[PDB]
């Protein structure tokens, strides 16, 4: 609590400081969208690559100062931890990790924190169902890998291939025309595997949303 | 408030006046559906093109009188502003803009105003989530444009192409058979991009509707 | 109220009488499923065609007696009117109309009447939205028929073709891969027509179900 | 209630006993996922096949002891009956039935029993609607088998083929591009069969979920 610590603390905790970050984030948002254009990279190529280094410097500077002012409390703050790693991740597909910077606009702007927290608060109630769901996939991914993986390697050769395909069946994306009707050319009873799979997986997802609705009706 | 202003005001505010517009709208609705038929345009070609000019005249006449009688209040009335521009838009793909006329049937008929207002009143609560949603698309549209846009220009070459495709993935339309399974031929880990994208985008849309339901349960 | 009228009335209003109809219906249900088999039609061909005449006789007999016993009240009873026409429709694709007989199993069995009435009672509240919905399709079916019907006759040549396709887009069935991406080969801005169409049509359907839920929460 | 019965009863009813089963189940879960790998079966082939015999022995031992300790009450316990048959089914596509073992992890772990019971408790209320639903499919499966089964055997030749296709149409999977648009090449009015089919089947599923939500709002 010296005159040195309170100097930085009054800057960091200032409203300008935050507005500066938000203003940066948004610019770097824009400029990363322009870096898409080969037209514009061909011209203003150097102007952007430094600007991304400048902003990560500023963000590192910023993320250091936030640590000083908060020390251990900073590492008990999701949004800081997020801002931490996202800036770290962007320091170290190399160029890709960068754009995660822009996710800070959620951390920085507090109407987003609000919304994001609303959505995340729903996830804890679901884990019980997600657990049953993921066990169910695991059991069925195994069955399908050995039932069909032989004559149908592309879709069910590995365990992970049956995982992907089964998740595809869950989304109902081409499940019949693209998968189960071809499987039936060889294994005419595969419909006994997949229609029950659809029913179960569907019913669960339905109930899940009913639960989400009713869990957020116990509060009203 | 002269004897001239009250003359028109008693006509405009009359019930016949409105019934006349509604009756027109519906006819012009019908006749624009017949203008679809090359058979019927080949015969009654002239009969319709003037009829659309007649009706826009009447609608301009009408939309003028509504302004006199209401002056500035007319430009603080959505439904008037809508009726205004829709008739203006139809005055100035040229022939297309016309058919927007028919949208007045919503403005004119008050059981539609009712329904339309019910739906629009939900939109303000959503913007917070839509904002987070559109930021999320923007970030991912950028990643996919550089991750895949090279070997896959048709789907991810521009930023807007990744936008369209990502919205397609959101609708789950052919997302696996049509997009992610082909991408995996080249980039075998693309599933790490798209399954999380689906989960997030899905979960949000789910919560959005839960919110819509619960926001309209705080009123009951 | 003679000794003749009360004779039939005590038979018609009996529990056996109803059990007999239900028992018939179910048999004719079964036998119509067997008439699917060319194998079984090749053998027991005559046995079934008379059995369907027998049952419609019995149903006509039955539907006459119900009229005697109830006279005008019979034509103020949906379920009778339904039973009426379904038996009439089956008297007069000829063979198809028959199978509608089986829909009486809903009329006859009262746990179905219950469920069916629960579902129908929801329809009156929706008409307002359905009206706005069908107007919206009509307006857009017109626009698409003239925007695209030329270079794309199969999907948008008539008005009804644009209706079908637009309903297909609503179901999100192949809307992008199958329709809007091909349209974009020629008309690169068609996405400005169809994404807004999807948004509107989607949002409405969402709200519709929210309304259905909340309209059946004003009762609790 | 001898000193012999209480010996086993105190073992079976112990917490270790259950932890041992759960620990086994999870291992056998893991090892059955590795038996997917031809790589790993080529090496550790014998190690796994006995391990599955060992575990079913233990599970048979276990499932015997549970019967002693509970006698007739064991056959009035779903979870036991389930554990019973799943172990029996795994004793007697031969190798497939095995993996059903892993479903015991639901029976064993009581946070799963909880979730599973929550979902099953919803099914009794639905049967009334499911009954109407399955009758409806039956009636329409019959109509489509005779309307289209001739020129379109692959999709509607048998009754079961029309069942599968109609369930596919219900899922909206390729219903137009893949089925109804081809049917329309020959039978141009098939849209009169399938759009109403979609509407009905959709509306019902919607209401079903509304019911599920409201039936679980009578408890709050
Ligand atoms: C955290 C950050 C928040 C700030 C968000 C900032 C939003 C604005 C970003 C703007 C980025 C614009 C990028 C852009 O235009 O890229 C170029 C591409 C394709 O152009 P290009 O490749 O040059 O084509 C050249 C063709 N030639 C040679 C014949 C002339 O152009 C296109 O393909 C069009 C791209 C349209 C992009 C629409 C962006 C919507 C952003 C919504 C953000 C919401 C945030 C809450
Ligand atoms: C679009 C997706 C964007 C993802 C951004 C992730 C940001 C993480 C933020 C976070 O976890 O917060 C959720 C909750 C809420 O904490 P809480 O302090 O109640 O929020 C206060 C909100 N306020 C300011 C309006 C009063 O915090 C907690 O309750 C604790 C959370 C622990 C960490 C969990 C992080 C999960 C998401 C991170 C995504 C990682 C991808 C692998
Ligand atoms: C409620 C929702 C339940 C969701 C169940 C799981 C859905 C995701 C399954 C999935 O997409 O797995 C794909 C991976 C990749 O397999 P892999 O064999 O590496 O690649 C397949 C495609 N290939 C060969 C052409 C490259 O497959 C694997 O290798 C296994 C993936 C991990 C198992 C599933 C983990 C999901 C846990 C639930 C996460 C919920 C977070 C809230
Ligand atoms: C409750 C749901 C109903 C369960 C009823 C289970 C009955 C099992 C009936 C098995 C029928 C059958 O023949 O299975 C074999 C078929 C076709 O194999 P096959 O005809 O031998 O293939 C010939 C081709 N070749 C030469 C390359 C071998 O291959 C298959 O398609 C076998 C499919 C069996 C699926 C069983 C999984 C049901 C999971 C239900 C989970 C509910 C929650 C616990
Ligand atoms: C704001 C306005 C409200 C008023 C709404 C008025 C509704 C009624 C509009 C009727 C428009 C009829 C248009 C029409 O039939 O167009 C022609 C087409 C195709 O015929 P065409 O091209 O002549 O084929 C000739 C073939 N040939 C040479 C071999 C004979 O025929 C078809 O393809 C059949 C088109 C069926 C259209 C169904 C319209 C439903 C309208 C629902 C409106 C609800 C409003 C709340
Ligand atoms: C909650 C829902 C969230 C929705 C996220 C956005 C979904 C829409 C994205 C979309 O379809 O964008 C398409 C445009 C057109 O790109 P463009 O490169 O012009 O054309 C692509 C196709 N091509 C080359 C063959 C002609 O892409 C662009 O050029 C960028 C479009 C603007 C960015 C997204 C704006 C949506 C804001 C949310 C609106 C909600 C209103 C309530
Ligand atoms: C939480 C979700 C999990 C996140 C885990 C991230 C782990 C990243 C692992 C990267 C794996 C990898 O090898 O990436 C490269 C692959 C394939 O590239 P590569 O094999 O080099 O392509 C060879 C072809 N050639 C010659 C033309 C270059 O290309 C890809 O497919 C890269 C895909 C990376 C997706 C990462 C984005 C995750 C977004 C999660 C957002 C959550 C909310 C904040
Ligand atoms: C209002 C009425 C209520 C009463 C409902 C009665 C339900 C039972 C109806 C049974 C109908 C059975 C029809 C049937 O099996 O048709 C034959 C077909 C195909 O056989 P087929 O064409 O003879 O194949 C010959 C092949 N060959 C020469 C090599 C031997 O066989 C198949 O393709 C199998 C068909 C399976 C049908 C499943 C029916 C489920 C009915 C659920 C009803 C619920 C009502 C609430
Ligand atoms: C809320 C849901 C809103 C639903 C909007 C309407 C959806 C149905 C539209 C539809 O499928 O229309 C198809 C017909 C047939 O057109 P048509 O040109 O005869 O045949 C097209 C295919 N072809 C040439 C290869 C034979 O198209 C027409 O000819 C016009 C059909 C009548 C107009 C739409 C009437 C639907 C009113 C809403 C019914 C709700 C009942 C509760
Ligand atoms: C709010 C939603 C945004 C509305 C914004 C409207 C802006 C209109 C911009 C028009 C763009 C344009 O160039 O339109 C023409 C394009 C392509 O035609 P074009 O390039 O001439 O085709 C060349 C081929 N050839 C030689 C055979 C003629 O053809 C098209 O793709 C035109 C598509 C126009 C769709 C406008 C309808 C918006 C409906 C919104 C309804 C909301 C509720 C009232
Ligand atoms: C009731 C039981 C509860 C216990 C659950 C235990 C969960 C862990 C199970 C692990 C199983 C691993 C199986 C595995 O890796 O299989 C091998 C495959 C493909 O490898 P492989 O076929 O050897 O490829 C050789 C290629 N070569 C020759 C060029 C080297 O590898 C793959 O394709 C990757 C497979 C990823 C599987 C992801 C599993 C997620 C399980 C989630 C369980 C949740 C339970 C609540
Ligand atoms: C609410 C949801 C309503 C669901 C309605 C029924 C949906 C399932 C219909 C279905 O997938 O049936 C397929 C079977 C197999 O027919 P089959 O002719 O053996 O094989 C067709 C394909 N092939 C020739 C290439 C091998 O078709 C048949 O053989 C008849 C199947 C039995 C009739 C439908 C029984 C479903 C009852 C509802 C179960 C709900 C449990 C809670
Ligand atoms: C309420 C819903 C509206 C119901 C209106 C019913 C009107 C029936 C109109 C029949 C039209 C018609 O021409 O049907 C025949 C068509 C095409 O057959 P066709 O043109 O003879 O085929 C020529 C090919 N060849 C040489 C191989 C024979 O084949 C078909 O596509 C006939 C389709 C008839 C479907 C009727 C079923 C409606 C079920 C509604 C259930 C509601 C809940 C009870």
């Amino acid at each position: 609590g010296s005159h040195m610590y309170l100097r930085i603390t009054n800057i960091v905790e200032s409203s300008f400081f935050t507005k500066f970050i938000i203003y940066l984030i948004v610019l770097n948002g824009i400029t990363m969208g322009l870096e898409t254009s080969k037209t514009f990279m061909q011209s203003f190529g150097v102007y952007t690559t430094l600007f991304n280094q400048i902003v990560i410097t500023i963000f590192t500077i910023e993320i250091i100062l936030r640590i000083y002012v908060h020390r251990i409390s900073f590492f008990k703050d999701p949004w800081s931890l997020f801002d931490f790693f996202v800036v770290a991740i962007s320091l170290v597909i190399r160029r890709v990790l960068r754009v995660l910077r822009l996710f800070r606009l959620v951390t920085a702007v507090p109407q987003m924190r609000k919304i994001v927290s609303a959505l995340i608060s729903v996830i804890p109630g679901m884990l019980s169902v997600i657990a049953l769901m993921t066990l169910f996939f695991y059991i069925f991914a195994i069955m399908a890998t050995q039932l069909f993986g032989e004559r149908f390697p592309e879709w069910f050769g590995t365990l992970g291939e049956s995982f992907y395909t089964l998740f595809q069946v869950m989304t109902l994306e081409s499940w019949s025309m693209g998968i189960v009707r071809p499987l039936m050319e060889v294994y005419p009873y595969a419909w006994v595997f997949f229609i029950p799979f659809i029913f179960v997986v569907t019913f669960v997802m339905i109930n899940l949303v009913v639960a989400i609705i009713v869990d957020a009706m116990a509060i009203l």
